[PDB]
DNA sequence: TACTTCCTCGGTTTCATCGTCCAC
DNA sequence: GTGGACGATGAAACCGAGGAAGTA
């Protein structure tokens, strides 16, 4: 019936946002709500379709090695292939998500950071469906400080697989 | 067939932002 | 008055259930 939303593997143009989502099918992990093997992994949103394709390629390389099926040949990812080896799978996926277009929108380049009225300072906020709160994390003089606060709250309320503005290792 | 792998996009959650409260 | 602390709102991200697309 319908033509595929993207010419690339693992890329779906979202019907409402118009963003190119990268996603991945983990055929080895176990879906526990179902019985069967298989889990959908969301890699992020990208304003550029080619960027979502590259994101899929890199995540697939981290999951299945240099001859899994790729939108582009593994020779184009040689450098990334080495860097990939130095981190967890979760660390690498968090990094891929951190570079994505949808990670942070608006004025600040950091997620959870926006500006306190017109005071020239930066508020950090974080969302928590438990308690139905948009928690306030303070006002800071630099975006990096606000982003640090957002990060700390993020690791606290999301633990592992928490995507932070700055590297998870900064907070050990 | 039946069965696995992959895509889609609607609920759900969270952010970006701006404007409002109240304890000082 | 007022200014941190937040709440309201709309935009936009997140993400799996489910159906579509390949297998074999
Ligand atoms: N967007």
């Amino acid at each position: 019936s319908t033509r595929r939303s993207s010419i690339y593997r693992g890329v779906t143009r979202h019907r409402w946002t118009g963003r190119f989502e990268a996603h991945l099918w983990d055929k080895s992990s176990w879906n526990s709500i179902q019985n069967k093997k298989g889990k959908q992994v969301y890699l992020g949103a990208y304003d550029s379709e080619e960027a979502a394709a590259h994101t899929y390629d890199l995540a697939a390389l981290k999951y299945w090695g240099p001859d899994t099926i790729l939108n582009f040949p593994a020779e184009t990812y040689t450098k990334e292939l080495e860097e990939m080896q130095r981190v967890t799978k979760e660390e690498y996926l968090a990094s891929l998500r951190r570079q994505s277009s949808g990670f942070s929108r608006g004025v600040s380049k950091y997620r959870g950071v926006a500006r306190h009225h017109h005071n020239g300072r930066w508020e950090a906020r974080i969302g928590r469906v438990f308690g139905n709160k948009y928690l306030y994390l303070g006002t800071y003089n630099t975006q990096e400080e606000a982003a640090a606060a957002y990060d700390m709250a993020a690791i606290e309320y999301r633990g592992a697989n928490a995507v932070t503005n700055f590297d998870i290792s900064n907070y050990i």
